[PDB]
């Protein structure tokens, strides 16, 4: 059944909540972004309500073919009355058209809803710091203090310069990047801007892109794999094998590969820094994971968490089990001791 932190208090909204069926009592479902786990179990045939970003709504219509009557974007940074409640959608700083999600409840309580984010300091001048936040339903994703990585910056120019360096060394190398989902587009777009390159890719990545609303699209990627040395391919693909079989489809033009597999955190994060960073090579094959984060840190979660002080905070990421919901419990407590609210 649909799980109590999807459900928004006082209201009849739910929150990426589309895999249940008929929610009893739902009039208006939100959706913060295009990721599977999010959105799964819409389609061409869903006749409620859906709430969302314009690039969340133009995924909706293109990819599964949601009808246009029930889906309802909203503009960013702006108060709006839904079903007679008013809400703002936020940047969430996760993929493109993520969105976190303040409710304005009638009985005067405030309640923000962080979808999946990437905490950020700029998160700290938005609509947020106009009013107190009584309850904070928060993506504790990396939600323990193993979890350090680098800033997207920091990560984006190492990406650059061994590209950069790898391809004027060996003008016949090939550059692969991995993807499984949208996120992370400055990991190859910044590759192929460095090397004059468009990005190629398969007509579904494409399509997808096409969807984003990011400037001068069209003069960054194509679907003409033979014109693009940087390519995109399944995430699957990025291995050995998936990338000698890719090399043999490339006729020729082509004699060693430069691969990157941007990860999530990778426990090589606890010892070494992005600068030591080192590949799996086989032949004149090299496999790069880069940490490229699109969830905040622990220490970035943390500072969000004291800065906005809530008086209730309701997990939505590692709530299966006993041992993961103690642990968090634990350090939303130590925070509050130790900022004093
Ligand atoms: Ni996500």
């Amino acid at each position: 059944t649909c799980p109590f932190y999807k459900k928004i208090p006082g209201t009849g909204f739910t929150v990426d909540a589309f895999q249940y069926g008929v929610v009893e009592g739902c009039t208006a479902y939100f959706l913060t972004h295009f990721h599977s786990d999010h959105y799964a179990g819409l389609s061409k045939h869903f006749t409620f309500p859906v709430y969302c970003s314009e690039i969340t709504g133009n995924l909706l219509k293109n990819k599964l073919h949601v009808q246009e009557q029930y889906i309802h974007p909203l503009p960013l940074d702006t108060e709006c009355i839904v079903n007679g409640v008013k809400v703002v959608l936020l940047d969430a700083n996760h993929c493109p058209g993520a969105v976190m999600i303040l409710f304005y409840l009638p009985n005067g309580t405030v309640i923000l809803h962080t979808g999946d984010f990437r905490a950020d300091p700029s998160m700290e001048r938005s609509l947020l710091a106009d009013q107190k936040v009584h309850m904070l339903y928060l993506d504790t994703t990396y939600c323990s203090p193993e979890y350090t990585f680098p800033s997207q910056q920091e990560v984006i120019r190492f990406a650059i310069n061994t590209a950069f360096e790898a391809v004027t060394l060996n003008p016949h190398a090939l550059v692969v990047c991995g993807t499984y989902s949208i996120g992370k587009e400055k990991v190859f777009l910044a590759i192929a801007d460095v090397l004059g390159s468009k990005v190629g890719m398969s007509q579904e990545k494409y399509k997808t892109l096409q969807c984003l609303n990011i400037p001068e699209i069209n003069s960054l990627i194509t679907t003409d794999m033979c014109s693009s040395l940087v390519h995109l391919l399944p995430m699957m693909q990025i291995n050995f094998k998936g990338l000698q079989s890719h090399l043999k489809k490339c006729g020729g033009k082509y004699n060693q590969i430069l691969a990157f597999r941007p990860t999530g955190w990778t426990h090589s994060n606890k010892f070494t820094r992005i600068a030591d960073v080192i590949p799996q090579t086989k032949g004149n094959i090299s496999i790069y994971g880069i940490p490229y984060s699109e969830h905040s840190s622990y220490l970035e979660m943390k500072r969000f968490v004291q800065w906005l002080k809530p008086q209730k905070i309701i997990p939505t990421v590692n709530v299966g089990t006993w041992k993961s919901r103690s642990t968090m419990e634990k350090y939303f407590r130590e925070w509050k001791l130790e900022a004093g609210y």
